[PDB]
């Protein structure tokens, strides 16, 4: 009975939506608005609480990058402010290891971060850990085998096919095999022991291609492409399937939600969001 939560996003301006999709019955839930609009944020869940991390308020009155961490309790339908990050991080990536949230990369103004910081919910504190080898905004993050992977992005000059791996016990980063495709703004997740990179922007076009990394063969392999080209898409895994939400296709802010079945290597349309948007944060609880 877990739900797919989508927070924030962008259509004409940054959005305040929190909505939840129930894949069992197809219902969409309209939940409490974020306290401040944001796009380019990431979502994650620790201990049944949903967290909205980073991003930016792109508004008619100006644009402000966010250092915010906000905590949503599904039992109370209430957002509460948590401790802010050391620095604003728009187009951030996040992963969770052992109950701690890692905020990876992103931008503050024209500064493209390589820094990474770790949130401990029991203490409501952030601390910096070792920075990545590469500055990355629009970065995808996946956690596998208690290791954290930072995939793709944009370093301020180069759009990246590179990826790297963080070892929390050693507090160090190592480059891994780069993807077949340059991707910023991709959806990155873990499914059945593989890291998936879906969509994104390769410097020329939004992408519908999807590739996955096998950590033991150290190889990236293309799988079935999605039905729509998407950059700045939301992504999550629910019941052994990947769900991708929204994104920009080069012309339209999509409302489409597709689902990847790894057993059949096929994508299907499962629902539409209540309105088209990109740059959402997504998580499941
Ligand atoms: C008409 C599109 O308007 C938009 C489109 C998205 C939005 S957002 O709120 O989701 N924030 C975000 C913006 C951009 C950069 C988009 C800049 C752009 O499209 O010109 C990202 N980077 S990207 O890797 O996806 C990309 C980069 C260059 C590009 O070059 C195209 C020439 C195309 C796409 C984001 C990556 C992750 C999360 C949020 C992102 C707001 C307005």
């Amino acid at each position: 009975g877990r739900l797919i939560y989508t927070a924030g996003g962008y259509f004409r301006q940054s959005l305040s939506y929190l909505e939840a999709y129930n894949p069992s019955n197809g219902s969409w839930l309209r939940l409490a608005d974020l306290q401040v609009p944001r796009s380019g944020l990431a979502g994650c869940v620790v201990g049944g609480l949903l967290y909205a991390v980073g991003g930016r308020n792109n508004s008619p009155d100006g644009n402000t990058d966010s250092s915010a961490l906000d905590c949503y309790n599904p039992m109370t339908n209430q957002w509460s402010p948590c401790a802010s990050m050391s620095v604003p991080r728009n187009r951030i990536g996040v992963g969770v290891i052992d109950g701690h949230i890692y905020a990876v990369g992103g931008s503050h103004g024209c500064i493209h971060h390589s820094s990474v910081e770790r949130y401990e919910p029991e203490r409501d504190e952030w601390h910096l850990v070792a920075p990545m080898l590469t500055r990355r905004i629009g970065v995808g993050v996946a956690v596998l085998n208690r290791l954290l992977y930072a995939v793709g992005g944009f370093d301020g000059t180069n759009r990246l096919n590179s990826a790297e791996c963080y070892y929390p016990e050693r507090n160090e980063w190592r480059m891994i095999t780069p993807m077949n495709t340059i991707r910023s703004g991709a959806g990155v997740c873990v499914l059945h022991n593989c890291i998936y990179a879906a969509g994104g922007y390769d410097g020329q076009d939004q992408l519908n291609s999807v590739e996955r990394y096998d950590v033991e063969t150290e190889t990236w392999t293309f799988v079935a492409p999605m039905r729509h080209h998407r950059s700045a898409l939301g992504i999550t895994v629910h019941q052994g399937k990947i769900y991708v939400l929204g994104g920009y296709d080069g012309h339209t802010f999509l409302d489409s939600v597709e689902c990847y079945d790894p057993d059949s290597d096929t994508w299907s349309e499962v629902t539409r969001m209540t309105s088209g948007r990109s740059g959402v944060g997504v998580a499941v609880t």
